């Protein structure tokens, strides 16, 4: 009944939790603002967005963060009326070192106001807070060893957290080193039937990803690993619809049913995940000897999973069109690194329109006037109507298909010394700048411009037309979009393809661009 992925599009490292009859899943967001995405469900089959906790720079300051830095795997927990969110702001991750800082924020309501952060530690990423039944709280995270001849994933560390003193206290202990799959991370503690169960991610978040379970009678170990490890993986099985199965978290329903939420990838052309890592869920059963196993007795993720015995609770479908009539941006919209600010992103300066004022280029990791949403299907259509009056080639505004500063496609309106107002397509691939039209197409100075994109798996095509025109016109060649994916760069990438609006004023005059509406249809 449950159809995976449950959270399609960029939704990695799912952290699931049940509070009464409500289920929540928090996912990583990296450089995209606001930080941490939380979805809600009542039957595990239907899901809806409920909130994004990190909305203030006092909570998350990512200006200048390199691509795929920022918010890595998060942990959402609940205890005695309060929600606990543990997160990481990664400042440096390429190279021998890992500069990552872990924080904790709280709330009484999943959407309710979230507190400013309490700093925890920086010894490694993938932090997780465990609430033991004796009232004590513990933080586990992986420890990173940057030294020359050692495996960097040096294991799982444990240290007690004092809510009273709002800081970690006491000795730190390495409680588990993982298996031969290595790259042990994503630690999560669970207490069941007298055992402390330690779920961990292994093999790297790519095609060798996995989830392995271990247990011990004491919280600090030693931990014994499930002889039948790993619990889930897609490793040497190209036939699986869901690849990269790993980094999961466990939840028990009101009926005593157990489910494993985990990330996965759906590659195009063999290995290109344009949609990034998505969230899937599996039903898992406890074995006679105290371990967990996928419902079919196997070790692989299933695309279709048996749903829990709960009343069906579907949600109202999200609108296909955003006419920008509301004073606040729809929740599906995100910005890069920094929060949207009235100075460059306004819905009140010209009601019914999203006014963006041009800032830095699409290659900047600081301040870009870009607003976009996650592509969540391999087959979709995107369209917007733009009013822009460029006066220089340094003025551009339009429709963007964006992965990062190294890979993006941009159908935009600009100015040419000979043609005046015109249309052009910029494509940056592997960090290499290019223009897909030999010469820009002249546009009528006093007409709004319609921009459209249609994506079908590995390829897409762009279209446009001006106000008084009855038919859409194709523009540029068919474009292979697989370069915008987690797998096409020198090193792994952790986000996914986004679609949206952008404008830059490289002259510095903050030229405004008015987008009348934006449509996203799968």
């Amino acid at each position: 009944r449950i159809q995976n992925p449950i959270l399609p599009g960029f939704h990695p490292d799912p952290s699931i939790v049940r509070v009464g009859d409500d289920y929540y899943i928090a996912t990583s967001t990296f450089e995209w603002f606001p930080g941490v995405r939380i979805h809600h469900s009542r039957d595990l089959k239907h899901w809806r967005f409920v909130s994004s906790p990190l909305t203030r720079t006092s909570q998350l300051d990512m200006k200048g963060n390199m691509n795929s830095g920022g918010i890595w795997a998060p942990c959402l927990s609940y205890h005695d009326g309060t929600f606990y969110l543990i997160y990481t702001d990664v400042k440096q991750w390429h190279g021998a070192f890992k500069d990552a800082h872990n924080y904790l924020v709280t709330a009484q309501n999943i959407e309710g106001p979230w507190s400013d952060p309490i700093y925890l530690n920086s010894s490694g990423f993938d932090p997780s807070l465990f609430h033991d039944d004796d009232g004590r709280k513990w933080l586990v995270n992986m420890i990173w060893d940057y030294r020359k001849g050692n495996h960097p994933f040096a294991g799982i560390i444990l240290q007690e957290y004092s809510e009273a003193e709002q800081k970690l206290v006491g000795p730190v202990k390495n409680i588990y080193k993982g298996t031969d799959i290595q790259l042990t991370e994503g630690p999560h503690l669970y207490k069941k039937d007298g055992y402390y169960y330690l779920l961990v991610a292994e093999g790297g978040t790519e095609y060798e990803h996995a989830a392995t379970l271990a247990r011990s009678q004491s919280i600090d170990g030693p931990y014994e690993t499930d002889p039948s490890y790993p619990l889930v993986t897609s490793t040497g099985q190209p036939e699986l619809a869901l690849q990269k199965a790993g980094h999961g978290s466990l939840v028990e329903t009101q009926n005593g049913e157990w489910y494993l939420a985990h990330l996965c990838g759906r590659p195009l052309k063999g290995k290109y995940c344009t949609l990034g890592r998505e969230t899937a869920i599996q039903k898992v059963n406890w074995t006679e000897d105290g371990w967990l196993r996928i419902e079919d007795g196997g070790n692989h993720p299933l695309r279709e999973v048996t749903a829990p015995d709960l009343p069906e609770h579907p949600f109202e479908k999200e609108p296909e069109l955003d006419d920008f009539d509301a004073p606040q941006l729809h929740h599906q919209w995100n910005t890069l690194r920094i929060p949207a600010d009235p100075s460059w992103c306004s819905l009140e300066e010209r009601p019914g329109h999203l006014r963006l004022r041009g800032m830095e280029s699409l290659t900047s990791v600081h301040s870009q006037s870009l607003v976009a949403r996650r592509q969540q299907s391999f087959h979709c259509e995107v369209e917007t109507k733009l009013e822009y009056q460029p006066e220089s080639f340094q003025h551009m505004a339009g429709l963007v298909i964006y992965y990062d500063t190294e890979d993006h496609v941009y159908l935009h309106v600009t100015w040419h010394e000979e043609k005046g107002k015109c249309l052009q397509i910029i494509q940056t691939k592997g960090g290499n700048y290019d223009e897909l039209l030999a010469s820009p197409i002249p546009l009528a100075e006093e007409k709004a411009v319609y921009l459209k994109g249609r994506i079908h798996r590995e390829t897409m095509h762009l279209y446009f037309k001006q106000e008084g025109e009855a038919e859409w016109q194709p523009v540029g060649p068919t474009i292979d979009v697989t370069h915008m994916s987690d797998d096409s760069a020198k090193q792994v990438r952790f986000t996914g393809t986004f679609v949206g609006m952008a404008t830059q004023d490289l002259s510095g005059t903050k030229k405004p661009a008015d987008f009348d509406y934006f449509r996203y249809k799968e």
